């Protein structure tokens, strides 16, 4: 495959219907070799077997609060793997109150301080403890939403923390950049993931994309993962500091009317 | 004036440099009723100056980064104005390490945190404390820059921050626009202020706009100003969720070609 | 007011609904004086009649068409005015068949050869015909709709040509700013007029806009004509190659959801 | 590879520098069957000698200015191939005058006509000629450039027509997306070819972005070809309407400082 080779390290593999479970699908088809990450302990046992699925025996904790979880996990990788071909970043957080609701009615500043702490921060943060081991033509993916572009119902704070998601993904591509370090976005259009299930109307948002996208249909964790595979191969070695839509065209239209 | 009888908070006047000095100065030509906010205690002095430089005896203290300032402002003014008809968010902090060098260099969790919450998070938290006197065609402001949207040399961390603070002004505006309330940003160039010498190399900035923005000219404390006043007016009372260049047009080209 | 002493041009003044009429009449307010264009001679009556009610007799042919129209209208104008302060193209065309339906059903090489002919050549044809009597700091104004950004129902060619519309004002923003001109546009929200009634279902965006913009609200030409009156006057000598949304800040949000 | 199958129809291959030749180049690569068109009758040998390089047989003439020779192109591709997995837009035309020196130099109505004609206009003509035998799933792709979005030096009327382009791209992707069909454009950095040359200071743009773009780099054929080849295969069948930068990451900075 077009991954032949690369080592990837992928997080947020937390169910079957993940966004990280399609992306590493897609990865071990064309060729990749993959290391999980989790966070809590209850969950290790889910993981390795997840990581087992994709051949793997490669799985480390790391919950992205913890400066010291960040640092040990590119330490124990180091011992595994020589270098570091390409990273997911396939995470995200907010306090319930925080995205349900009105924007202002959730909105405090430790609401607003741990959703940009997990969602946005973490990323940088992970290229930087992983920049000693970084291939040179290594490859950085992160999942954002068309809520950091436009303001999307219940979608609230989280939408705050993805716009500085995507703007960081302009600055580490600079920064990772002249090594020719690649680092891009794919922004996902709605599916029924576990972290879903904490947007209150997002039944809503199904309906109304599968009915105003241009394609008339939702994305699958399968497109999602084809793209995001791309995104991590040479194939896309001239695309970086990119936000690119997988949301079977949504977010360019004006659907309703 | 196209702003009589409005009574306007301004926030970040620290020097006659600063930009929300010119956009109160061209507020009160047009009209307006001001008051001010000050940080720290040995600056109550200054603004006092300042403020009666406006006709203004309205001075409070407000360190964005405590929750109880925040409250009380809002509390204080009430006892002196009935309600809020105008409100400029004019605050922006960042560890200087975080804004020099390198993006990754100067990016920790902690400089992080701080960056995010002075200068984003207290936008909407500004918001919601004075949402209880705001009036029905009431006008938020904040200002922004171009590193949000694009990557910007030495910006770095305050670039993610840049980007959640737009975020903030739609999602202000779908919350607060049902009650009559409009949220905008101007996205300033650069302009010499006492922030501004916090920005490595702040002068190849100036001296690129110069040469590259279409009216060949930096802008002026005056004219973002003269911006403010618009938005914060009923003459722009069919603009919300907008974020306003106010940069001689550098944001439209590519320059230095 | 603050475009005293200001001459400004007006086109698209066709009935006391269209977006021009509402623009006049703020230029008026603030202290302009006026003059205006008009297409056909039937129309000569009509326009006449309403550059009385702004205190003008200055009105000239001019069908953006005939090139020859277009070098006529600003050698009439300066046997009258020494020079010019203010230019507003508040002009649109396309065959009703491009904008109704289907985008490729009503698309033919001649449709969309006038709708750009009319709608986007026009703009900077008049401007680059303007030049030799424009002022120093001479402002020029364009009207645009989001179906430029994102694609929206029954638009279609249209919004091919506000796409270059759009792109005319930064390229002649470049063009004209060293001389210290200014040139942006309004994208303006759905106002019932005349050219109104060439796009199918209208009504149906109205009530999708009243319903889903953040100011629960749609515009007036009061609101588009001080917004546009703002932008040709020296309040906004720092805003140029600017494309401002005048439409209750709709085109910040995903409604319907 | 992960394009078998799929019968692609290439237009706007002239040289063995051309876009459309890299394109042709990874789609042969990942087991596509090729068709191509050329437009004059002298580059007839030619072609046949590029599409014998990739073994075909079927090459067609259209110049996509006369609305018969497009008609035509499909009645002949459609004695050969039932249907068409892929249709890749590699065209581009304007004056050189037109794009070159100052915007209003050589602006002309008959200048704007021309480039808007081929440039823009050619796109969704070729691609509702092959609507009747489009495959369900099928795939278009034209090249558009970052002068579409900002003011770039020399670009020019070209740049209006590119946002036509990017327009025609969302309208298209609506239209045909019920179907099924996605349709997509690379917005391609800066590639030393024959259309390059019309282009004054082509030089000074490729110096420019290989130093400020942040991988440091400039973009091969090869690059955009593997990107179109992505976006033509059913990898990307969750992506539409999409326009994906493919300029070393050179959008998403402010470089020169
Ligand atoms: N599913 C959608 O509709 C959708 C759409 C657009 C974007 N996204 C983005 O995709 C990403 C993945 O979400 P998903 O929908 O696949 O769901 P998911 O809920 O299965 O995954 C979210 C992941 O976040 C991880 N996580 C949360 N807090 C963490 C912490 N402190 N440390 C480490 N990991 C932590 C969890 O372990 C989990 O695996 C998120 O960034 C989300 O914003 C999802
Ligand atoms: N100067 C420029 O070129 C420029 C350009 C674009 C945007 N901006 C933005 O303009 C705004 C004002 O900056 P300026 O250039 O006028 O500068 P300035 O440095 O004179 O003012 C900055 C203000 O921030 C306030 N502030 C900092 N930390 C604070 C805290 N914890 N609590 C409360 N207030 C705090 C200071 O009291 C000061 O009044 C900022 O938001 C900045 O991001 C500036
Ligand atoms: N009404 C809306 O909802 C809306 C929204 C966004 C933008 N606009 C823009 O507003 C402008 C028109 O304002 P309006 O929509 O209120 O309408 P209006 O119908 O009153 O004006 C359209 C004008 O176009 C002029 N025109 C048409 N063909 C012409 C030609 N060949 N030569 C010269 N003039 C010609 C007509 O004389 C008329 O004055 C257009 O540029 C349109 O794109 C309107
Ligand atoms: N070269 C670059 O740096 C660059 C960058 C971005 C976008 N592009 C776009 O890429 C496309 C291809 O350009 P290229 O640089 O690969 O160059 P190229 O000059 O080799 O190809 C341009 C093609 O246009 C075709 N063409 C022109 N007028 C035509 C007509 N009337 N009918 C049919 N075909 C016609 C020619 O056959 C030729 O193959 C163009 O649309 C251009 O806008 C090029
Ligand atoms: C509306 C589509 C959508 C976007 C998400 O970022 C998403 O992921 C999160 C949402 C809120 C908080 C944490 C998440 F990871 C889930 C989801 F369904
Ligand atoms: C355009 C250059 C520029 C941008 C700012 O946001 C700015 O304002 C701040 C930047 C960093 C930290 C605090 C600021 F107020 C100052 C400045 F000079
Ligand atoms: C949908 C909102 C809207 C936008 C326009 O550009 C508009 O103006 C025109 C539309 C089609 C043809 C000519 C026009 F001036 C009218 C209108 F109602
Ligand atoms: C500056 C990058 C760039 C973009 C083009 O569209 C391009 O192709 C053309 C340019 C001008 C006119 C017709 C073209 F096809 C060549 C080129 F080098």
């Amino acid at each position: 495959g077009f991954l032949d080779g690369k080592r990837i390290l992928l997080t947020g593999l937390l169910s079957n219907r993940s966004i990280a479970y399609g992306i590493a699908k897609a990865c071990k088809r064309e060729g990749a070799e993959l290391a999980f990450t989790y966070v809590g302990d209850r969950f290790k046992d889910r993981i390795t077997e997840f990581a087992a699925e994709f051949g793997s025996e490669l799985v480390f904790p790391c919950d992205v609060a913890d400066d010291a979880q960040i640092d040990a996990l590119f330490a124990s990788l180091k011992t595994h793997w020589d270098s570091l071909d390409g990273l997911v970043h396939s995470i995200g957080f907010a306090p319930r109150e925080a995205i349900a609701g009105d924007f202002l009615d959730g909105l405090t500043r430790e609401n607003f301080r741990i959703a940009h702490d997990i969602s946005a921060y973490s990323f940088p943060a992970l290229a930087k403890a992983a920049l000693p081991m970084l291939s040179d033509d290594a490859s950085l993916l992160t999942l954002s939403y068309l809520g950091a572009e436009r303001a999307i119902p219940n979608y609230n704070t989280m939408g705050l923390a993805k716009a500085a998601l995507e703007a960081s993904v302009r600055y580490l591509a600079v920064s990772l950049g002249a090594k020719g370090v690649r680092v891009n976005a794919i922004s996902a259009g709605p599916i029924k993931t576990l972290a879903a299930s904490g947007i209150k109307s997002f039944g809503k948002i199904l309906d109304f994309v599968e009915s105003n996208s241009p394609l008339k249909r939702n994305v699958t964790i399968e497109q999602v993962g084809n793209a995001g595979a791309f995104l991590l191969s040479d194939l896309a070695s001239g695309v970086t500091a990119e936000v690119m839509h997988v949301d079977s065209g949504f977010n360019a239209v004006v659907g309703g009317m």
